């Protein structure tokens, strides 16, 4: 009774479902699984799409012709199935050449890699009817400062972006661009680290309407982040292009849980806020299973996801019709209208009755905003115990 | 030999050397400082100039014929010393009226007062010549996100900000305005969050030019962020309008330690980035004395904060100007510039020339960039060992 | 339905509900409460006890005489109520003579001070009933280690620990004595911070028999830590003797928030940890209500402490006795006997045959161990899906 | 003149000089180097000793007869160069065999597995001269709670502790048992997560005085814990066997950065500590070498980590020299006898005396430490302003 429909936009990146269980101290637990297999598998499933890198799809080193066929054979699954694929991101960040980085590496012959490995996969996803391209600047960040290389980086990404950008609109490529921001891993500290930092950096951009955001909610949560005011603030900018979902213990490395399986109360507001503001841009898990398991546990965890997403959305609608919550948000959004017109847009005379206004000051030192019964509420919701 | 000067812009606030030790699990150590007591005693010590809060100067409820010998004896202690006030800013953390918000309050009363509080430090500071107006949201964050009030703050402060703005060029006054993020506390998370998070709200208000950026060390530091990446983008927008230096240990409560005490090797770059960027602003030191301290002691630490400042700048010049760092930022800032004709502003035929580029990947694959050594070498000046 | 019976245990701090609200950046928010008031409103809600600090109940510098009438009057309230007092803790933060230590000051007679205080702390307890001592050393740590402090105050507190429980053998006190460890805050760095750290002193002291554990949900947390890893750990050492227990988000200041108001599913685990270990001591909220809460509001916290533990607890028990479940967990303890007897205490010719033994290595490498169902059923279950 | 010599014991684990550079999103930017070169290269670079892990030296899956000719090749090289092996370990993190843990695995045949690996290298280490066995519980972790395996793990450890020390003995080995916490991964969290932790489970063994301590300074700083704290425990309790020292940010994914190069103020007080505390084990660098190095930059990596400890231990001796930080510390570690005969054992009397004690409280209320003035001159030591 919380089973996925097209509607839902739940997509799975190739590399999520496919993760072959290695770790930095670790082998490979899994095999790896062929592209069409696991189009037909999330097509079982109930998945709207597959996203992919670059790399996924066609190894590094494959020539031409059996790229084609490569290719040509992964369409017909798709078509088979009537999955879609909405987003595709060129890898750079597995390639030893990106060492000390794709965009922002120092030498300009790696720039130039890391561009044109941009352009194949924008080529591609036109091929395969991608709409969104996600840019994760992986490898874009540094441990030695002593370069000062934190001076040059903002328009060595600008550059790109803007040629990036450019280049789509002369292809007639419908490409909408996505930034996923990250505060660290690979790198010791990554550039373009927070929700916040991305934002800021597209209002420079030529083309800034073409931009947008991925925030990614294991990111931001790494370093103990609230990525629920990161993605209202997104949201409030009309930027929120794309969103990776998935599960994450704050300050350390990360770990691409099951959604919803560690913080329920934050993906229960995250899931309120994505659903009441009418976004509908693709639902994407983000994650891989626990090394612990094997492809039944994989198909497992993605049936989870999805399934998790979808108790937390009915219960937060069910959250917000309760009368006694109705009854708690409307006594404390509560507005004078005697203080309200003291506020809003400037005005000379404004500024001179706010100064002389006599205002209600004990009145408000006193004031309980009940917020203790309001969480309380949301909590014994969530347990199901009001639900 | 490492003695403040007036053209090295250094300035205490009056709460950082006026801090009485108290804490959230003790009482005050110390006595409270007259604040033309402190005027004095900076002064000696070779500072620049002074900040405060309105209520560090007028305490909540004094009568304005009081308020009015208060602003008189101290700006005499001013002309006397030759002391600036660079920076003003409204305390809009302390009173209970502000326990739910000042500008991202609920009730339309607290964000009026909040407001009024506002233009009356704005009109202090001008009687006071100040130029920088600092916007810290310390109380602008939430612990119940059931309230759904995440949606509605950014409106909130755009509101009063321009407002304020409006209000400035009304009276004639030349604020710029600096606004300081804090990722959380007092708030178990504040909403302007991060470097970036400020950096993206300057672009939707009214008049962005006159809106900056005072980022502190302590606040970036306690979320684990790279302070230094954080400072390098405001100062690229050409939005660092103040700084606010001090010192923290990563993921636990705000220390405000002396300057350069915990990190050393990140103040060096700081303090490298701020000298060879050219900027002019106050550098403040937004810190107090340790509570085991003495009024002794507090006085020690102002003049530590200025020393250690110091001694990292002739060091960060020293570092750059060494022979063996010139060659080997020369060969790994290298470019070919085959490399770079493929670089640069979009055109279709660089596009197709970049598509077509054999590229040198197995030599770039192979490439060490010597940043082992670089930063062994930066070490070592820092320890002086090569200074 | 539910709701709090003594059998429960449940307690509160005298400090937890009678707090002003008063933060580092802000002032109280509300009244001082009256120990007699809040006894009888703590008797109402349904809990079995209230703990205190020497400070809580006789404020420093009160004569004697007044002394008396003060806990004379607190014992008929309790008489009055039946409301026990499990827990008292001498007060070793507040005062400034403990600004570099209590335990741990470098001046003799600091420590001295530390001391008596905590002598007299224990003859109150004794005086009100109490059977748990409680140390927790707030004040314990450093932010200067050049002092070489570090490696003395082991000593200094093997030295009061030993001389506290000599005392109390010899006054017939019947104190267990319960150390609580803390990773910082107030102290940039606490000594003693995990409690593993707490765990590993016990067994240098004198008559260790006497000493435990006082773990603090918010306390491990703060540093990212897993407390149920941690209580376990006591648990299996037989030395959780008491219990702390609120809410808090990893890697900042104390939050102290409301229990399992944050973290639903380490709430439960460790709600099931206690309950099913037998665990018998109080289960006290050392916790606060909301800074935006009036006195209305600080009940609904109490409430809302107590109801939450109940619900998890009845949750909890009912995940265990699901089928599935019980044939998940039978399935991963699965325990082949041949494997068994290469197993547990050494022998020459066990240590040979494991040496020679053929190990079904394929096999326990393809081996998936289901634990993406079991945790989404654990999931379910807590989001009542299941219940 | 900062040149190593064989009385200072530094040695280099084969995988840490032999790192290829691999990470979570990055192939190997290094060739494989053979264990007899990197031999041959550390003598020249000064080095007492190489460690080496079980599948360092013998790849999983090597027949005994090749198994032998390795072993034979490695120890010329070690006789040819003097070089030591004073520390070996066996790998229990790799073998996909070890997916759910390798000691506290449910599965008593990978127990078993875990087990005998052991005492396999164990019998290596003796043939090759050994002298301290290391065991990082990498894999002892979970992710999954609802197992309820946290309250099983602690005998699971005991009994093969307790085993591998028995078969020491009875195979007249030498080895002392050096045991490595470590906070989490490659698990969420791992159940040994402190040095608090380790030094517990030792006292619960049955031959306790062959066990100690492996702290690692990445280890305790990735959870934002103060390392010269966990060490000085260690150290007071006798049981620092063996150090792992290398650098680390706080709060994220375990880096293993060049020794001194990030937390410079740490590095100094952690080698102050360890020199003139006597300690006369190994000083293990387990780091490697930026990813974006070759090499060459692996042995400035390697000279550079040797390099800052001796340049940090002449400082740390002369900053102890300094007449007036022994003014200093001579001051505050000030002792009135008349407060001393109030401390120490328990007696009647000594109780007595305390309890009717007229204490100095205002005089101490009042005192301030300097703490600020020899925090000051520690930072200008560490610069060399002083030096």
């Amino acid at each position: 009774m919380y089973e996925p429909k097209p509607e839902h936009r739940f997509t799975f990146g190739l590399w999520t479902v496919g993760n072959v269980g290695r770790d930095p101290f670790g082998d490979a637990v899994r095999e790896r699984l062929d592209p069409v297999y696991v189009g037909h598998k999330l097509a079982e499933l109930g998945v709207h799409g597959v996203n992919l890198h670059d790399e996924d799809l066609i190894p590094r080193g494959t020539p031409p012709q059996e790229r084609d066929q490569i290719v040509r054979r992964f369409k017909r699954a798709l078509d088979e199935t009537g999955l879609k694929v909405p987003m595709v991101t060129g890898n750079l960040f597995s390639d030893p050449g990106f060492k000390d980085g794709g965009f922002t590496s120092r030498d300009p012959w790696v720039r130039a890699y890391a561009f044109r490995k941009s352009l194949e996969t924008m080529d591609l996803g036109a091929e395969l009817g991608a709409e969104i391209y996600v840019v994760w600047p992986g490898r874009e960040g540094a441990e030695v400062e002593a370069t000062g290389k934190a001076r040059k980086v903002w328009d060595w990404v600008r550059e790109p972006l803007n040629f990036m950008a450019a280049y789509a609109e002369d292809q007639g490529y419908g490409y909408r661009f996505a930034l996923e921001p990250k505060p660290n891993e690979p790198r010791g500290d990554i550039y373009f680290a927070t929700v916040g930092s991305m934002l800021a950096l597209i209002h420079t951009l030529e083309r800034p309407e073409r931009f947008g955001l991925n925030p990614e909610f294991a990111h931001e949560t790494m370093a103990g982040l609230n990525f629920v005011h990161a993605v209202a603030q997104a949201l409030d900018a009309g930027k929120l292009l794309h969103i990776d979902l998935n599960g994450q213990r704050m300050n350390r490395f990360d770990q691409d849980l099951r959604f919803g399986s560690e913080n329920l109360k934050a993906a229960f507001l995250l899931v309120d806020l994505l659903e009441s503001s009418g976004y509908q841009g693709p639902r994407h898990f983000d994650a891989h299973a626990l090394r612990t398991e094997d492809e039944e546990g994989v198909w497992a965890f993605a049936r989870g996801c999805m399934r998790t997403y979808l108790i937390l959305k009915e219960r937060a609608e069910a959250f917000r019709e309760d009368p006694e919550v109705k009854e708690l948000l409307a006594a404390y959004y509560q507005e004078d209208p005697a203080a309200l017109p003291l506020m809003d847009p400037y005005s000379h005379e404004k500024a001179e009755a706010l100064k002389r206004a006599e205002l209600p000051l004990e009145a408000k030192r006193h004031r309980g905003y009940a917020l203790e019964r309001l969480d309380q509420l949301a909590v014994e919701y969530l347990l199901g115990v009001r639900g």
